[PDB]
């Protein structure tokens, strides 16, 4: 058996074939098992409707997720992702920074 904790990266984009509009990314990464929560909060909230989950694994057994959606920021909302796994005594929270 292996386990291995998952990296978590929280980052904005913008599709270049329609530049106006922005994605807010969570790229879940290197963990084993394949077994996971992964959610966007906005105020601590859950985002319900999370239009990409993306999932795919490496040859050494080794997973990751691509977990993204469309939202429209403002300096108003705190943004977060939100992620469970048997190597994660507590839920990891990683806040979307603004500059990212």
């Amino acid at each position: 058996m292996i386990q291995r904790t998952p990296k978590i990266q929280v980052y904005s984009r913008h599709p270049a074939e329609n530049g106006k509009s922005n994605f807010l990314n969570c790229y879940v990464s290197g963990f084993h098992p394949s077994d996971i929560e992964v959610d966007l909060l906005k105020n601590g909230e859950r985002i319900e409707k999370v239009e990409h989950s993306d999932l795919s694994f490496s040859k050494d057994w080794s997973f990751y997720l691509l977990y993204y959606t469309e939202f429209t920021p403002t300096e108003k909302a705190e943004y977060a992702c939100r992620v469970n796994h048997v190597t994660l005594s507590q839920p990891k929270i990683v806040k979307w920074d603004r500059d990212m």
